[PDB]
């Protein structure tokens, strides 16, 4: 009807809206707290405008400027994942599109979800700490208060000081460093962003980082013990970047810096404008996983260009970023390569549709997140299911050419916007108008609003997979009298990404016979490889077929890094292992005081503890 966000306490964007954040803080290490101003720039929608209400979660407000003076605020109680609202009374009575800054002072609770703090001993230097945000999805409330949703797009401006030898960057272009007025010992450092983006895209690293040039519109950030793996492995990107331009249209955000967390840094990427964070975990040492890189420079336009209006359609977001992640490989290593990744997707999505169940509501494409945390929902479903609905559509629609047409000109119309589902819809049947024909014969109601798998699975080439299936079965259905035929030669030809793939073929029919998993390392030594979505598979494998000897790998593994992909799922399995059980409980409690606040949350969560 009149959409509304229903996981912000926040005045809607048909109340008023945020045009603007000027930033200024300081990054105290000491206390592990970022203290500072928020002003807002903020516009009325209405007439008569006399409150607005931000969100906010374990924030500190000491005092709230409007207009020179002092003004009223009074939080809410808390409303659990979502927070405290904020409801500040306005000196004056605002009309249409009248503006005012909110100027806000704050502090961070040490705990909060948006950041990690860690010490030294947990960095590679070892002898200065570090910090980073992660806001996706409603963590910007945790870091100052603001609209915290999506539907609602601003430019921001900060300044924020820091100790004098670390190195802050945020999502937006550098503008200069100099000595801190105030106090010496720290740097101020300023940056800018003229293209508006959803808060949570907001994003913050602090630390001991050094650069490398990879590319014209590129560097490399990290400590200096990975800076030079990093530039070998992500070599690829500006090739990538040119790609992403001929499918998407102009790269409007001038810089695309990559910054190579911390082991802890809880997802594959996150797409942050100017400056897209990435795990430690893609250092493979041979580009393998290289695809993640593609994925987030794809953002650059689906997500950060054209924005899901609310975390329901969140499948715009990342359906749309996977179609495009696909084709860059595609366009680099062949059609053949794409099929062979969009089937791999749909073998994800089946993972997800039993996992959850077939009659579960994440599994449905448009979901329903009212009275549930967003970190509890995420999965594999959105990025997949809207995949799968974007390939179908491709091949219904007269392939590929025809499709990335549709593709660009809907990043054309929907940029700097916040969309729908019916927006896209809408678009798909004005744009494919001479075929709406066909366009009726898509089954809407299932692929949007029904749970489970699809109602129509779409054509896959099968060159690179036949491979893959041939040896999951051979092992899947092995007798005593096979083992002996196994051998290093079954791999001869298999690329990494096919080793990847037998491992999820096989590892879907777990368990095998613990004699099998045993006899596959024999000839096969998955042991020694330090891939990180290979090892992972293995690890599960062999975790779910009993092994004894995987546990300490894989507890290894799972302490070791923590992106939630990998951390989650191999501590579930250790502690569905009989013999696993109670090291892995208590590997968890003894890891969560230094661990990312919303993995720790998530691992207690799945482990049934507290
Ligand atoms: N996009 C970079 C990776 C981080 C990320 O996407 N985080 C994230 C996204 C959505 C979310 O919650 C909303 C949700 C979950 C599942 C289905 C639909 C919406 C929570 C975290
Ligand atoms: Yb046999
Ligand atoms: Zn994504």
């Amino acid at each position: 009807p009149e959409i509304v966000d229903t996981c912000s306490l926040a005045s809607p964007a048909s109340v008023c809206r945020t045009k603007h954040l000027h930033l200024r803080c300081s990054v105290d290490f000491t206390r592990r707290t970022l203290t500072g101003t928020a002003a807002l720039t903020v516009q009325s929608q209405e007439d008569n405008l006399r409150s607005l209400v931000l969100d906010t979660k374990d924030l500190t407000i000491e005092k709230v400027v409007i207009n020179g003076q002092e003004v009223k605020y009074a939080l809410g109680e808390r409303q659990s994942y979502k927070g405290s609202p904020m409801e500040i009374s306005l000196p004056i009575a605002l009309s249409k599109n009248q503006e005012i800054v909110i100027e806000i002072s704050f502090e961070t609770s040490p705990k909060s979800s948006a950041l990690q703090w860690l010490t030294p001993e947990q960095t590679s230097g070892k002898e200065h700490p570090y910090l980073f945000s992660q806001c996706q999805a409603i963590h910007c409330r945790a870091i100052l208060p603001c609209q915290d949703t999506p539907s609602v797009k601003l430019t921001y401006t900060a300044e924020v000081s820091v100790p004098k030898e670390l190195v802050a960057l945020m999502s937006a272009i550098r503008d200069g460093e100099t000595p801190d007025p105030e106090d010496p010992s720290r740097k101020i450092y300023k940056f800018i962003q003229k293209v508006p983006i959803p808060c949570y895209l907001i994003a913050l690293v602090v630390g001991a980082l050094e650069s490398r040039q990879i590319g014209p519109r590129t560097l490399v950030w990290s400590e200096k013990e990975q800076v030079e793996k990093s530039a070998y492995e992500f070599s690829e990107t500006e090739s990538m970047l040119k790609i992403a331009e001929d499918l998407g249209g102009p790269y409007v955000w001038g810089q695309y810096d990559l910054l190579v967390l911390p082991p802890s840094f809880p997802y594959g990427g996150m797409e942050n404008p100017c400056l897209t964070f990435v795990t430690p975990t893609l250092l493979a040492g041979d580009k393998s996983l290289s695809n993640v890189i593609a994925h987030e420079i794809s953002h650059s336009w689906t997500g950060n260009l054209v924005t899901n209006k609310t975390w329901d359609h969140f499948w715009l977001n990342e359906g749309h970023t996977v179609y495009l992640e696909r084709h860059i490989c595609g366009r680099l290593f062949g059609e053949k390569f794409r099929h062979f990744n969009a089937l791999g997707g749909w073998g994800e999505l089946q993972n997800s549709v039993k996992t959850f169940g077939e009659t579960h509501p994440f599994t449905k494409l448009v979901v329903d997140l009212t009275d549930i945390d967003p970190d509890v929902a995420y999965s594999s479903v959105p990025y997949e299911k809207g995949f799968a609905l974007l390939f179908y559509l491709e091949q219904l629609l007269g392939g590929p050419e025809i499709f990335l047409g549709f593709l660009k000109a809907y990043v054309e119309k929907f940029s700097y916007k916040s969309i729908t589902t019916d927006d896209w819809k809408d678009f798909l049947y004005s744009y494919f108008k001479d075929k709406v024909d066909v366009l009726n014969q898509v089954d809407w109601n299932a692929w949007l609003y029904s749970p489970g798998l699809p109602p129509i699975k779409p054509n896959y080439d099968m060159t690179l997979t036949n491979a893959c299936i041939a040896l999951s079965q051979r092992w899947i259905t092995a007798k005593e009298d096979d083992l002996n035929s196994f051998n290093a030669t079954d791999l001869k030809d298999l690329s990494s990404h096919q080793l990847n793939e037998f491992l999820a073929q096989t590892l879907q029919r777990a368990p095998l016979p613990l004699g099998h998993i045993k006899r596959m390392q024999e000839v096969y030594n998955f042991n020694a490889i330090n891939n990180s979505e290979i090892r992972f598979r293995w690890l599960r494998l062999c975790i779910q077929s009993k092994w004894e000897d995987a546990i300490p790998l894989a507890l290894k593994m799972a302490t070791e890094q923590g992106r939630m992909k990998f951390t989650r799922p191999l501590f579930k399995d250790l502690a569905a292992f009989d013999k696993s059980h109670d090291q892995a409980v208590r590997t968890y409690q003894e890891h969560k005081a230094s661990m990312h606040p919303v993995t720790a949350m998530l691992v207690g969560k799945d482990l049934k503890v507290d």
